[PDB]
């Protein structure tokens, strides 16, 4: 099942399996994730940053990578992966990763 | 309400309400965003840089955070920041950010 | 008249007005440009870089501003503002610019 | 013919002959393209990093010319390349300008 998650305009497309392997994260959870579905597109939107978003679904198709794009800087990526609720365990790495 | 901004071909969407919150920008405010919308398409059309836009529209998202991409240069960005109108608050905290 | 110009996918929007004023360069030149358009798609294509783009139309749009996005390299970029024939005295900043 | 390569969503547009002449490469063989059409868009549709793809595009437009984009680390490219199946060739290249 193809899903389409537009992040200010940007749409994204992945399979609902490539989701739901993390399920205790936004997007991988249909109950937190559907708060976002909008019936008109038939899509998920988020009015939120959008050179964050590819690190976002690439820790899930990556089963895990989680990489802070450069032309983004580290405290609005740190924002967008407490919103998507990655984890304490994704978190921790992405703080070793960048110092703090 | 979605609004569809139109930067050059790349397509931005967002709320009216949050671009509604800073009145005194050009994007805020109904009077100078509607001299350019484009009725055929339903869009407001920008004719101008691209890449500058992510940090335009997320300085609304974010409530007032202004930071330019890395992949944009200081005179390209800042004449884009000055088009907008997004204050001279907003200008200050960008010049002390990159120096001048 | 707003023209479309696809680069390998990434779709482009501009009004003719701002190509003609470059009138001696590829895509400022009808008789140039019209070798490159679709007629099924009613755009121009191009099976070309993508990122070296952003700055080939921004060189229109800014009156003559040519910028390498970061994200691409010299040769690349060097290849690209050739190949839409920008002029020897845009090539001339240029080179100053980088070092050659 | 053009052709329609999906990517998470990011549709990229090239012509047949542009990926025929890698014809040892996943995209540049039909058998194993095929694999990953998507008969209900009539594209080919990869679940796979965003980023990376320009640069797997332009391989083939530029006749063999393999760089990574600055925005993409290297274990994220190298995964790329080799699930694109560039060659043993292009992966030597890659190396050396890497360093490894």
């Amino acid at each position: 099942e193809r899903v389409v998650i537009n992040v200010s305009g940007l749409r994204f497309e992945t399979q609902l399996k490539t989701l739901n392997q993390f399920p205790d994260t936004l997007l991988g959870n249909p109950q937190k994730r559907n708060r976002y579905y909008d019936p008109l597109r038939n899509e998920y939107f988020f009015d939120r940053n959008r050179p964050s978003f590819d690190a976002i679904l690439y820790f899930y198709q990556s089963g895990g990578r989680l990489r802070r794009p450069v032309n983004v800087p580290l405290d609005v990526f740190s924002e967008e992966i407490k919103f998507y609720e990655l984890g304490e365990n994704a978190f921790e790495r992405y703080r070793e990763d960048e110092g703090f």
